[PDB]
């Protein structure tokens, strides 16, 4: 098996409509790598705002997208410390290859780089992809136990 | 290269947001057959609804999202009728077999079966897959 | 009886965007069930069904027949104590009418067979608008 | 009695969703009265965070049902302002009665009182009825037209 | 006083989205008035309603966010009556005198007059320091 | 030059639920800009982010700051009748402290490079700094 649908996901996250952005978890590997995917539906809400014209999918939530997958890793890697409540400290190094549109399916990878878990601060990696090409490169991303 | 993408499906169908169920076509043969495939994401507004407990895509929809693909085949088949506004007129032999959940693929296949060439009204039946494994079935979709 | 939005969210799992009865009006446990929905233009469907013309989807009309039928299943027999039904097979669909901003659809559900806790209930279903006839339904079958 | 039904409502109002709260109009006399009603739904909106535990039409959404019908009158009975964006000006005499419910007809009239060509001064009154019953009553509504 | 943050307005007022319209309360001294604000962004769902061509809070909902102020109000006066569903009543004297936009900061202040449950109170909303809209007279009930 | 929001919606393509600047408050063409965008509990993300306690997505900050930015490039050079401009990259954003329901967010972006247009970004709450951002890059 090794898999996780969108009712663990809910378990682990605290995220909620309409700002969960990570569908499924296909791979995992405490304290190492994350595997998962995001569905891009022309029936979300986000799209009649970006575009009316072209819809295209905001690259700030593929970072989001990302950034939701590498916080399950971290909870699964580590849940001594019981708060599931995440948020964003700093991100670097992205940038965005190719537009991802309604009917990609969005192929997400994030590896975890350091953990301090003494603190609260974890900095991963992460690469998106559509039909296994590259659309979003992420170098770190730091993330807050608060 | 024969496939539509949203923007191009948008300029077929007057549906929008939120009861545009098709995201893709991905093969279509005028007269004949269209296959396309619709995203299932979390991030859709009707799974807070159904259910709150336990995301299940309802049926209903799709009924809605194979009946929206059997329905660019129609205006694409033939277009004389230049009004892009059809409506369902009837459904036979729907029967559902396995949940649609959030990460799922829906793969839809729509077979146009009659066109009324005199009398006017076409019928279509509909198969949808999620991993090659059946999800729904449709004996007859029925359009004016 | 009558039932009202409040006790119909006690026997329903339904919320927003997808609850499509607003009043049970009149029931009788094992045989019929009589409800309404009221159909507004202030309704989240209504933009994307059509934005140059808002008729309710039919197939929201088989919902909330659906989930008028959901109800007089539950309080005809809840010795299996799970209110989340699904959707098995619906057959013989035929739409008269346009459904508007206006209207009031007006449902009624008709119990054919129950058998009991292996969980399958059939029913026949018709809507109107002002008397007349706008959806029919010859068999709507669940999965209790 | 030309019925006047969503689309042709939306010819003469600039609303839309989600506050766009006439259905229908059923009954027009220019420069005098007009009914019309609302049809309160579950599917609404407002009503899962008006409240939660008890959906209640909001009492000022019901203001607002008769000031949106008043308007109608108004750009009805004298249209040589080809302004339709109308603003409240001034409300006052309002009393709630009833509870408006999901599955209740709101049947609303109103009734002009004066009219000055000079800047969209329009004063009317208005009563809105669930089964015959009076729900909401309003002295005077004052609007002015930009 | 000390602030009434957001998680703490949702625990004393029933109201949630889309139909919260109180972001914070910044003083408040019970039985007598409280001060509040409401942001107003274009990132709002009424907006795109009211007006497609032009971008109007709309004056009935200033009326809401003042009553929902209000409310607070008088559920921490007294919450013997521990019912936080309290219902609009009457409204009386509301005068509109400028448009509230986006990027506007609402400031509102509303004043218990009496409370016997009836409670009557007058309410006032402020966009820099200058008057968009009076309430003489907010009446309520359980 | 000051601004209402219709004129913003002339300029940027975005609409609801994506616009993310209420007002332009200062606007220097080829050179810096000064907005803001009014945090309410009344938004849509607020919801999901998080039920138990409501902040402002940092990623949103980064897209209202982005937005600005974009209104910049297009008065300050519009001969390239693209209005659908798009975020190429971003680079050095930290976030000091959590934006909530009741702040004004004050946002200055400041242009470096355009050929491919280069932008710095700062947001104040109360004079006070939430957000830094060292370069966003976008592509028309
Ligand atoms: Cl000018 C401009 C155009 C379009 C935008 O949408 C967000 C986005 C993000 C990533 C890739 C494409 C588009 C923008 N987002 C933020 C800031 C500016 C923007
Ligand atoms: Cl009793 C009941 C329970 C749940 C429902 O949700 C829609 C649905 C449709 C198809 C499969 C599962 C669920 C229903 N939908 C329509 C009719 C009845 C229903
Ligand atoms: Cl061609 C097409 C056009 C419009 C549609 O809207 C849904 C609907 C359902 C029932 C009556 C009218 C309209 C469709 N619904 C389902 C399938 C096709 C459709």
């Amino acid at each position: 098996d090794t898999s996780i649908d969108i009712e663990d996901i809910k378990k682990i996250l605290p995220h909620r409509y309409p700002f969960l952005l990570v569908d499924k978890v296909i791979y995992m590997q405490p304290n190492k790598t994350i595997i998962g995917l995001k569905q891009v539906s022309t029936n979300e809400p986000f799209f009649n705002g970006h575009f009316p014209q072209k819809q295209i999918m905001p690259g700030v939530l593929q970072i989001e997208a990302l950034a939701q997958l590498a916080g399950i890793l971290c909870l699964k890697s580590d849940d001594s410390q019981k708060n599931n409540l995440f948020l964003f400290a700093g991100v670097d190094g992205v940038r965005w290859k190719k537009p991802v549109l309604p009917g990609d399916t969005l192929t997400m990878q994030a590896n975890l780089i350091s953990f301090k878990s003494s603190l609260g601060i974890a900095k991963l990696s992460g690469v998106g992809y559509v039909n296994g090409k590259v659309v979003i490169n992420i170098s770190e991303m730091t993330f807050a136990l608060s």
